[PDB]
């Protein structure tokens, strides 16, 4: 569509920069019902709209200690339209604490015909209308997740090309509607591959992603990247230090992400809460030159303990918030390379 | 070909870093006979092997004031095999002054069939053998020049793809032979296009170049980029300040060149000696974050006055060297953002 005006670019750049301002990261609370369903059953809690509303309220209304730690919060569409007990729409709750409101806009992963168990992501249909609507309703940034898997002959060239193209189309539509797109090309940790294999694949995928964004004239200063850290496979037989993980990650990014990108907000994948903080901290202590903010966009890494403490019981509200606050503070320090465990 | 070993990567990275070390740039003296022919006729001097040898000797033997300014010198194959009056091979002369020896390995531009006056570059045939030979004979880096032109419907997608692919193939062959490749995708200033048009095309070309390098598994830390600065067309009807030129240039680079690239060594194109220094200085004063050295790889911008002062007369030797030394010092300060005219 038509090229962006100076005003449109300024809006996008300002939004992107506020989300990843020094010491800040993103709370990824955008689990769909199917996704949140599994989280709730793990704590023997009924997956109902009210319990989902209460849980999101619990996270969003944590005390002001999280304000300097949380630059943005990603929501699922249901939550974008829910209200706290005091009548305030959740987007208002988020903004009153200094956070930018985000909205997941993809509609899940689906099989990519002809491939060996590979996938693509659906949701481009009606995306422009949804973005305009979400913008009107309080959201300033969005998120779209694509998944790639490392295997004998995967990810294939077809899968990489397909997913990078979709991310670029999504990003263009977002910017046309004044929304900062967070591009998430997640490479699963599944498999027995080693660290260098993950690094190689990550470099291949990100290169495809940015060429695709270029092809679609995406304003990079008005975007964020949410990639996987470079780690050994979940079934890898070799052990790696946090330093090796940090070096592999920063190197992969330096070899592929243009300096114009405003920030990188890592997903935690299957890492434990502390592991995710330690690795992010190590990434920020790496002496190499890094031209973009290196921070967090964590779901489980910020919520695991809180969800467990809550247990679906209202009396556990404050205890649950405390677990979340502790992780928010930890990661706020980690994205500054100042976290000490 | 086979992936590089840690030793091979270290060699390439070390070479690349020495060439663009703080305050240093490149003297591009790699004019072929046909190219140097026009330079010599401009000063009423016979284009003979001896006059070419004497002129190159004049530049290479300038006094030690150029040592901290010149990190590398690009030569044409003829010169790589010539000797100074004292019997020292020119590569030895260059190295004894702290410079790295470079060698142009492309064999000129030729028409790209089917396009509207567009070109590609020849020389891939036998390139591996030449690189190995040049490495043995003293060269540690190389240069390959591709040319793109801005017009109504140019550069075309075909021309961009073709030239980026050739540069990537050249770069791979260089690294396999221990030579640091300088990738030069020059976008001519010819035409009445404005500054933003040049910026857009430069961004498009560089994005294609780096995707191509990625596709060929090029070790970026062991490479340098020699692009055109972003300027208005030679026949543009609008005037632009040095600040606007610097901003457009740095922005184009930030949007496309991965931080892993060790350095950017600008070509001067048709800019005057002082214009090239002023613009490089402005580029280095730009507050934006720049993860790579921003320096010079100048031919005419370092030689124009020297060639004129020499005039083909041996008695003008020192006067000619002084003209060159003055420009070397100017650009050495410019690549540090410390040049004041």
């Amino acid at each position: 569509h038509p090229a962006l005006t100076p005003e449109q670019k300024k809006e996008l750049s300002d939004i992107a920069h506020r989300i990843v301002a020094p010491g800040k990261g993103i709370l990824a609370a955008d689990e769909s019902t199917g996704s949140i369903a599994k989280r709730l059953q793990s704590i023997g809690t009924e997956n109902t709209e009210e319990n989902r509303r209460f849980y999101r309220q619990l996270l969003l209304t944590a005390d002001d200690r999280v304000n300097p730690c949380i630059g943005g919060v990603i929501l699922f569409h249901e939550t974008l339209y829910q209200k706290a007990d005091d009548g305030r729409p959740f987007p208002q709750v988020i903004k009153s604490k200094g956070g930018v409101v985000g909205i997941k806009v993809d509609k899940g992963v689906v099989p990519l015909a002809g491939t060996n168990g590979e996938t693509t992501t659906q949701g481009l249909v009606g995306l422009s209308e949804r973005c305009a609507q979400y913008k009107k309703d309080g959201a300033d940034f969005a998120k779209w997740r694509c998944v790639l898997k490392i295997g004998e002959h995967t990810p294939s060239a077809l899968a990489i090309m397909e997913n990078a193209n979709v991310l670029a189309r999504y990003a263009s539509i977002c910017q046309q509607n004044g929304i900062v797109p967070i591009v998430e090309p997640e490479i699963l940790p599944d498999g027995d591959h080693d660290l260098k294999r993950c690094q190689y694949v990550t470099e291949k995928v990100l290169a495809a992603v940015y060429k695709a964004l270029s092809d679609h004239h995406i304003y990079l200063e008005g975007t964020l990247l949410k990639p996987n850290m470079v780690t050994p496979g979940h079934a890898c037989t070799q052990k790696y230090s946090h330093e090796e993980i940090a070096m592999a990650t920063v190197t992969a990014l330096r070899r592929t992400v243009p300096p114009a990108v405003t920030g990188v907000t890592f997903l935690s994948g299957g890492q434990s809460e502390e592991e995710a903080s330690i690795n992010l901290n190590a990434i920020n202590k790496c002496p190499l030159l890094k031209p973009w903010a290196l921070t967090f966009s964590y779901g489980r890494a910020l919520q695991a303990s809180a969800l467990k403490a809550w247990g679906g019981k209202k009396e556990n509200l404050k205890a649950a918030q405390e677990e979340y606050v502790k992780r928010a503070l930890a990661n706020s320090l980690a994205c500054q390379g100042k976290y000490t465990s």
